[PDB]
């Protein structure tokens, strides 16, 4: 083999959130080291229930990696999946596999002395970014307006507003208020978080049309593909969805329905970089736009490798976990130039680790 | 509410197999009790990796059941799924949910003093059954021949032979040998266990055509829907598949492709009775036949409720876990008449339990 | 068996209407009792011609229920259908079967000490409701306006206005008048009762778009599925139809055409709860909304069991037939908590019964 | 940038064939070197007219590579294509681009100290191989028989026989003769080289069915997708095609028609490794088998990276151009383990070079 | 044969542009003469990279024309294509073939003493024309406004404006300015040159709707057929595309998608008149409009032969190459009446020729 895995360590780290949304996020870290002295770091996560399950499964299948050639990433993804075949090809088991998968990609990239973006091959050195500016449905427009202004001032390229509350007139007012404040030149998008039924989504999308939003995210249930397809066919405003999906197959179904103008795959959630690339390949062929969701630390690299100009969300919740940081400038997020994912665990991770296990002999 | 859940207990029981094939099966038991004194028992399982993950997730979401009306089964399935939304609608998380789901159905049936089959409404009091007679690819033909003949004399209604070895001539020989021994009056089916590629499956199905087998099971990868549909369109022999799928959505895709003459949903594997019923409704409408896989203790009830004559496999591995037994006669297994699933945990379960947890106050 | 039917009584009851619409409605009541002392009550109906036919058929097939296990509801639906096979799977014969079907469901629910909603499993304890406030095309807007206001005051959650008269400008005026009176906050829907041809429906739907109605009901002939599908594709306003259909097959065709945003199945009209559930399963899978038509006494239970928020019409014409009543509060209809359908025949039913028959020996 | 391209050299080398079939093959070699001291070698080719055109275009666009980051392979493929946009996305211009593309991949692999197969990630360390044993339509049966048997004793895993001559009876005779000589255990395939019209292909495939050939290659015109799809739907024997196609788009069309059981993309012919990977992704998703055509020195690496067991032709014509060799044993060719493609130009290349050019300053 | 080719001369002529756009255009001229004394002139071209490749290939395959019957044009197109089969059916090789193809058509037309338009059969003696009036995105509206006015004054029938710059508000302003200047009676069209992504194209097309433009050209990537089809389905304004395509197959795909209201095939770019006619036949059958791109000297003849009123661009860049000129009158371009294409090489061609070759003996 090109090398061989000799040690693996998994940790279940509970990241406390500065502000309740959801008071914490369970992060599954996977560390892999080889006889050749190469090392990789990867992770998966669970918002709400899922952390314990991901860790337990990861611990059970980890031994299957020992002795294997780390360069055969897809092959190993398949081997770990087969090791837990009755668990399926999506959900907790493949998310656990994803932590290992990301680590192997990190390791291969470092082996070449290249950032993950350069190993895959990039199309740009910076990616369009946007943020919520710490805005929620319960955030007084006044505060959200001043926070969004600050974000723009520090380099954010767009603002995503939370909508989808029983009183639709409220959202329209809030959005109207933000648009008047920032100006027509600031890109604006909304996220309904699956709060609308088909009739309501139909009416709200109609109202938002004049706003020229970048996109309307998750207007319906994440699984209502025909519903999303119907909205995309009817309205000029792009429809964005997919962040809730957990496998290449689900994204394939969404794509088959032409249910999204902007596909929002979540690498950790779908099983890692390996399945994410298969999804990106399908989206590319279908001529769609890409807007990866969550984990910017990983997605900035994946987005950089997509043919068409993508959008990545500037999200700072995971920063305390790492020693590195992402920098933003003139509406764009810079793609890190360091080898691999360019991440190392902060000293704070230890204090937040509730479970851990390892197998093999460390080099 | 009709009632209120007050106590829940989950157990991870490792069933040792008298004959390695894999030397054990992880069973997740869920016990539910209410303020009204009602009780239910359900379970899910994992062959190979999966047991630890299912238990861990079940333990984390169990508290969400306390205080809820046990009669709103589908509603609670959704609540538990939402409680772990980032985990998706299939795989380990929904299988954990399935243990609770089965228990709720068991409890509702008992509440009406009806077997699960009668609660759902049955079409028959006994179901066609078949077995492998402890035969595997490595079992010497002559042994499998006397074993099969023995199963027939005990009342089994059919024999499923394992095939799919590199030397197709061998399988053809073994099947020919079995057919000549038992006679043309004994129903025969084969299981290739996803071992054939499209070209090989094409040639083997061609050869088996004259045999008039009941079905050819899993000739291709469980996810090659187009491949299976092509075989079903070409050959007279029914194609059976679906045992590997873990969600209603995956079965829906298989059904959309018309990839199976006999659909083989596995209740515990797809998330319980609730999603299984949705799958059965889709199969019924599509005019397909049903042959549920594994867990006869549960599937005999579900099969009894299907409009068209189904087939259920009679296999003994799980018996040690329960105090009750399935009866077979004249080629069919009798649908139990006791309330609910008609199962209670044996004293052996305790000794095989490696993990357990409970929440709430037992009535 | 779980039990066995020993007595059956059918009655043809003619319900006189307080105000001509249609001066009466023929109701077919079915009573079923078992050796175990269990009892069930169900019914079907005919607006205009149909009462005599339903009763005659019910009387002829009733004997087929004696001795049968009441828990095998679907099986018995099929047996009664086969008993009159040349009559088909829809229309008068299956509507007669439906009376028996509803009774069997009522009996099974009572057996478990659960309301019908809880036996099926509910998603809500109350359902959105609406009414016409005794409004017809010939009702002076002035009166309809004050009546609608009263309905809202007593808890009704929406108002359905009758439209579809030769003078379209009239309907627009009437609707404009009602909207201005009640305010934009009161949900409003219209019912054209199949009075428009494709061109007219096209023009009227266009005009109603700004109104933001909950739905436009039966704009075209109940059987013009392509016509309805075209309207739904073109307009934001939901299209509602299906109330005239009499079988799962017809609803399946409507669904295949994507001819309705809100499907309006009528349990009694399609053959009872058994076929209604098959229809609801198809609508659920297609991602549609549900708005059962007529018989709120039965549909409130069925609606409660649907995944997505349905709408049920508050209709008081059938009240004199029963001793129980439905209560409405804050725009919602409360789902009864009593066992089964929660209905018993009033003493007035006897005086209105024109035909009756029974078979078997009462327990 | 990760690095920077500083020098590029292109050579048009005419490979003389020891045996006319066409007496030579024009090979376009591309050498790329960077400021960081990294180097890559790639190539494209033309059988018959094409060599001069490929070189001329390569020379004209080569300057566009100077100063660029060699790691952004896909990006540069697009830049060179845009540099000659009026030339399209297929044919001579993209084949010229492919020589550079292969060199960039070779360079990236070497950068990581990995073979091309390991950089991409492999599923196997050896690939099934087959050869023609120097047999053509004019080769006397008995000679081809001893030649084939010889290839088998040296380790070849299969024999491809050339067919498609006006006298079909002859082919059938020759194939029958070969089959009887080698035995039923030696895999056999035939290549009709687009010689049959639909009617003839239909009859010949019918006759070959009993033979159980691995595949029937190019039975019809390379562009008759409907024709090929019809044959594949009708016959058990796999249909193989695609070797003549020159772009991802053409392969996509073939795949859309389901016109091939075995897709035969030719990396150099379609524009290099970059477009080849896109084609492989499409074939993988469609559930097809892979059998890359020509250039085993390159395809052995690409085939190793495909999920399902592929077939690669072992043919010796290009060996004189390189200092390295492919090893075969037990019916499979070993995937080279050296860095990158594992190829270096032999001293003979210089003598066969008719044209060459370079740009930039060599490090 | 009807005659036989005895001499062929190819020249690579670099046409310098009066103003940078692109400072020159490579033109490939092909001259063919027969034993019968007949002669033909044709050409192909490359904007940016492509000239050297086209010439090199043309030189290599030219010998294949000697001795052949010039009247069998399609047959010879196929023979030359086969002569370079590994080069494919599009791109540089077929463009080289196209130069010869045009010459053969010119020769056949002259043989009959008919213009090319009359040989094919025409529907009109003049064709609607339009121009850019030397306008580019960087041209100050003031100048573009006065230039467009002059064009109209000298007989041009329409104005095409360049759009597709980052600042969409700019294009709208420029177009608004031009429309106000020339008046609503002057046909206006825009060309976005593939500068918009789907979302942007969607928004810009919406804005342009009120303008009643003749068409919106290349709003998206030339290969995004689904994208173009979606725009055409949604908007009243015709979508025009196809100028970038290089083969009948690509145009066929575009047509299959109903991706264009106005198809813009480029004869030289797709391989000559032979493939252009196949494309025109497909467009005619699909009921589309035709707007050939570039080379008016050739397209005026081809456009004249199309059933529906086409549009041809008045483009003067190629004039210096020929001794003849096209005349425009009352918004239409007159179809030349001279034999064949009606073109002869100017004395300036010699000075601009960088490469040339000939084969055979001149008559
Ligand atoms: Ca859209
Ligand atoms: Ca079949
Ligand atoms: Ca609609
Ligand atoms: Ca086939
Ligand atoms: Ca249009």
């Amino acid at each position: 083999p090109s090398d061989r895995i000799t040690w693996v360590r998994i940790s279940s780290c509970y990241l406390p959130l500065a502000t309740p949304i959801m008071t914490e996020i369970a992060i599954l870290f996977a560390e892999i080291e080889t006889a050749g002295g190469h090392q990789g770091l990867g992770f998966s996560y669970s918002k709400r229930a899922g952390g314990p399950g991901q860790f337990a499964h990861a611990r059970e299948i980890a031994p299957a990696l020992i002795g294997e050639d780390p360069s055969d990433i897809a092959k190993l993804w398949d081997k770990l999946c087969w090791a837990g075949a009755s668990a399926g090809r999506s959900g907790l088991s493949t998310q656990a596999i994803g932590a290992f998968d990301v680590a192997l990609w990190d390791l291969k990239a470092k082996r070449a002395g290249l950032s993950l973006a350069k190993l895959l091959g990039s199309y740009r050195d910076s990616v369009r970014c946007y943020n919520t500016s710490g805005g929620f449905l319960h955030t007084p427009i006044d505060q959200l307006m001043v926070n969004a202004s600050a974000s723009i001032e520090r380099g954010i390229g767009g603002i995503k507003l939370k909508v989808g509350q029983p009183d639709g007139a409220l959202d329209i007012a809030r959005v109207t208020a933000v648009r008047k404040h920032l100006g027509d030149a600031v890109p604006l998008m909304v996220d309904a978080n699956q709060q609308w039924d088909r009739p309501t989504a139909q009416r709200m999308c109609r109202i938002f049309e004049p706003f020229n939003l970048v996109w309307i995210e998750e207007p319906l249930d994440a699984y209502d593909h025909e519903g999303h397809a119907a909205l995309a066919l009817q309205f000029d405003t792009p429809i964005a969805t997919g962040e809730m999906l957990t496998s290449a197959a689900e994204h394939g179904d969404l794509i088959r329905h032409r249910a999204a103008d902007y596909l929002m795959p979540d690498a950790p959630r779908v099983g890692g970089i390996t399945p994410f690339l298969k999804i990106a390949s399908l989206a590319e062929h279908a001529g769609l736009m890409l807007a990866p969701h969550f984990a910017m630390e990983l997605h900035v690299h994946l987005a950089a490798a997509y043919p068409r100009e993508p959008w990545v969300e500037h999200f700072e919740w995971l920063e305390p976990l790492f020693n590195e940081r992402i920098e933003i400038r003139d509406g764009r997020m810079l793609v890190p130039t360091r080898p691999g994912l360019g991440l190392t665990l902060s000293g704070q991770v230890k204090a937040w680790t509730r479970e851990e296990a390892q197998v093999g002999t460390r080099p």
